[PDB]
């Protein structure tokens, strides 16, 4: 991806974005008790731990395009994957307009907590002056997608959450935009049947683990890849992508029977429009992670991509052979005879792509979601999904609202018991030694582990 053309939103007629200039993260009451480096990320430009300058550091992640057409290996790896898809049998029917905002199965309701995005944003009106789940209302919705219609520009927020000492120093922070309500709710019937196949059907015939339960779906993951490991992640995969990896899911989506026309909202995500601040500006390339879809739309780019490049390097590989899983730009995959993923990813960097491949990848060292996996002592074919205790650490010591306390620590012990017996009692032992801890509905570690146990 790659900004075209910025300049003062002023010049256009378009009003100032106000957004809140500091964290809502702050130290909670565990701060002292654990160890950890994390800081919120720079959300303004005066940010005295700053030593880069900022907003050419939060947009350089749009490092560019490269201006190709759609290749052999393009060309065959989306018929490999489209014939995967296939399978599903997905509708392109439009996904009625009750259940594509307030809730279906396999799709759940349009969060009513996010930004609204343009125009909404300057006339103070917000999701909940629009819409209601107590009553299901369409009418004001309907009134405002007549009146202010589909591609609008999107709102660019910076990211508030825990970052790195690197990456506060280096400015590094993540942007997510916001669609307008009316795209979002439109690209949410277009796409909400997909949408709903995708978080239903997780695993190796989507490609996908978007909406995955890891207490659940880490033990299915062994199955699912029985070969050689292979993994990797992306620095900066969504700004990364060229236009050319958009025509190759457009490619895709018409296969599966989606009119050119229905395929243009990926034009909406393409070629996009954004307002940041008292600035607008123009990117061409790049998924706008925060609109809708783009977890899914990511994954399935990603299929795309690990295909076209297994073929450019391995002519003769046999894909039918070949299993991957994607969460966006995370891939964990398998394939029955070793494959140099260095190779892979400097075919990649041909493409425009950055790549950071997993020495022997084995299930006792590769990552998905940042987790490990480590198999049941006690019962072998269950997987503990893995997440580091200093990974808990680092969050445990911040709070965007201490009246949540018992949520996020629940939260926490869901994932820490997972790291071993001794692991959580040490966990609990900290927590406790805080007066707020004793006031905390702590699980056992024997109920979360019969429970997981149960749960299968």
């Amino acid at each position: 991806g790659e900004i075209e053309f910025i300049e003062s939103s002023k010049d256009a007629g378009f009003p100032v974005i106000n957004t809140p200039s500091k964290t809502k993260l702050e130290p909670s009451v565990f701060h002292q008790v654990f160890e950890g480096n994390k800081e919120p990320a720079v959300l303004r430009s005066g940010d005295p731990r700053l030593k880069a300058n900022f907003e050419e550091a939060i947009f350089s992640k749009y490092i560019g395009n490269v201006n190709t057409h759609v290749d052999e290996y393009m060309l065959e790896a989306v018929d490999h994957y489209a014939g995967q898809l296939a399978t599903l049998d997905i509708s392109t029917e439009p996904m009625k307009l009750e259940d594509a905002v307030y809730g279906t199965e396999g799709l759940e309701a349009l969060d009513l907590t996010t930004s609204a995005g343009y125009p909404y944003v300057a006339l103070g009106i917000k999701k909940r002056d629009i819409l209601s789940k107590k009553t299901k209302d369409l009418t004001k919705l309907k009134e405002c997608m007549d009146k202010y219609g589909l591609n609008l520009p999107m709102v660019t927020y910076v990211k508030d959450e825990l970052r790195s000492i690197e990456k506060v120093a280096k400015g590094k922070s993540r942007l997510i935009e916001a669609s307008s309500l009316n795209d979002s709710v439109a690209m949410r019937q277009t796409f909400g049947n997909l949408y709903k196949t995708f978080h239903l059907n997780p695993g190796v015939v989507t490609g996908s683990a978007v909406g995955c339960d890891p207490d659940l779906f880490w033990s299915k993951i062994p199955v699912m890849l029985d070969g050689h490991l292979i993994a990797f992640d992306y620095s900066g995969y969504d700004a990364s992508l060229s236009p050319v990896w958009f025509a190759c899911l457009k490619m895709i989506l018409e296969k599966l029977g989606y009119t050119h026309k229905e395929t243009n909202y990926i034009d909406y995500l393409c070629n996009s429009h954004h307002l940041y601040r008292d600035k607008h500006y123009f990117v061409r390339g790049g998924m706008p992670s925060g609109c809708s879809g783009t977890s899914i739309f990511n994954s399935m780019i990603n299929n795309i991509i690990i295909r076209t490049l297994m073929l450019k390097v391995y002519k003769g590989i046999d894909l039918d052979q070949f299993r991957m899983i994607a969460y966006g730009d995370d891939v964990i995959a398998s394939y029955p005879w070793p494959i140099d993923a260095s190779l892979l990813a400097e075919a990649g960097k041909g493409y425009g792509l950055i790549m950071t491949p997993a020495n022997e990848v084995t299930w006792t060292n590769v990552t998905f979601l940042k987790r490990y996996f480590r198999a049941d002592e006690q019962y072998p074919f269950l997987v503990h999904p893995v997440m580091p205790m200093k990974d808990i650490h680092e969050s445990i010591r911040w709070t965007k609202d201490p009246k949540n306390t018992q949520d996020h620590v629940r939260s926490l012990c869901l994932l820490a018991w997972h790291n071993g017996e001794h692991e959580y009692e040490e966990f609990i032992r900290k927590i406790r030694s805080v007066p707020v801890g004793r006031c905390l509905t702590l699980p056992a570690f024997s109920t979360l582990r019969r429970k997981w146990l149960d749960s299968f």
